[PDB]
């Protein structure tokens, strides 16, 4: 299904998730499939390369990506991720480059900034058969793989800004009356936030 997308303030994206369930013989749970659909759709219904399973609400362990530049050729195009693990390369704490570090979040619908992130990046997990799955890139992929393991673990990409480029986003928020809770939009129903 299509599900509502949580904005900024709700407590769901603010607090680290809880792993997905692996039993000691390997299973997953039976109903996980299903959550998976629905995350799938929604980040498709929303025009993303990604999508954090706290981002519609439930507080569990993984994400599905759909993002092809810069990704290495054994990675696949579109997949999901069980209980994600983030190794990076050295995040840069000189200031994000306005023409090339811009990034955005579907919890922040219509607003972008220059976001400082690792210029490679790889996840460990498992995929929905349960099998351990390994995916790395650099550039976008590796922004993605950055973004979406920070919602994961309780963060938006908002808590990574700095200088000018923080002080540009706290006035946004604020005057959208966002970083309160129970604020969403509906992908398919509301009008596309990010002009696609
Ligand atoms: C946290 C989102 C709930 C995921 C759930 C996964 N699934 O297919 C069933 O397990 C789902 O899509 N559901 C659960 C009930 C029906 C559908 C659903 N939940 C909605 C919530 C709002 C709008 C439409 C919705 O459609
Ligand atoms: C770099 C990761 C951006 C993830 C974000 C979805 N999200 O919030 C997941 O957690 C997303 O797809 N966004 C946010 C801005 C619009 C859209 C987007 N960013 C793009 C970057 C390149 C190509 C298509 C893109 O579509
Ligand atoms: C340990 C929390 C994970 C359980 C559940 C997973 N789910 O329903 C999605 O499939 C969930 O997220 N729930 C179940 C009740 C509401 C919501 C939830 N759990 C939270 C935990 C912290 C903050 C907000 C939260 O919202
Ligand atoms: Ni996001």
């Amino acid at each position: 299904a299509v599900v509502p997308i949580r904005i900024v303030g709700d407590p769901v994206l603010h607090t680290a998730t809880t792993p997905v369930t692996v039993a000691a013989d390997g299973s997953l749970p039976a109903d996980l499939a299903q959550l998976i659909a629905t995350m799938y759709d929604t980040m498709d219904a929303a025009n993303g390369v990604g999508l954090a399973a706290n981002q519609i609400g439930c507080s569990l362990r993984l994400f599905v990506y759909d993002c092809a530049a810069d990704r290495a050729m054994t990675a696949r195009r579109r997949g999901v991720v069980i209980n994600p693990v983030l190794e990076t390369s050295e995040i840069p704490e000189t200031m994000p480059d306005p023409d090339t570090d811009d990034e955005g979040c579907l919890s922040v619908p219509g607003e972008s900034f220059p976001t400082g992130r690792a210029k490679w990046a790889r996840v460990t997990g498992l995929d929905a058969d349960g099998s351990p799955v390994s995916i790395e890139g650099t550039g976008l992929f590796a922004r993605m793989l950055q973004h979406e393991t920070g919602h994961l673990d309780g963060f938006l990409y908002l808590d990574r800004l700095i200088g000018r480029y923080a002080r540009n986003a706290k006035r946004a928020v604020k005057s959208h009356g966002w970083g309160v809770p129970g604020l969403s939009w509906l992908p398919g129903e509301d009008p596309d936030p990010f002009g696609h």
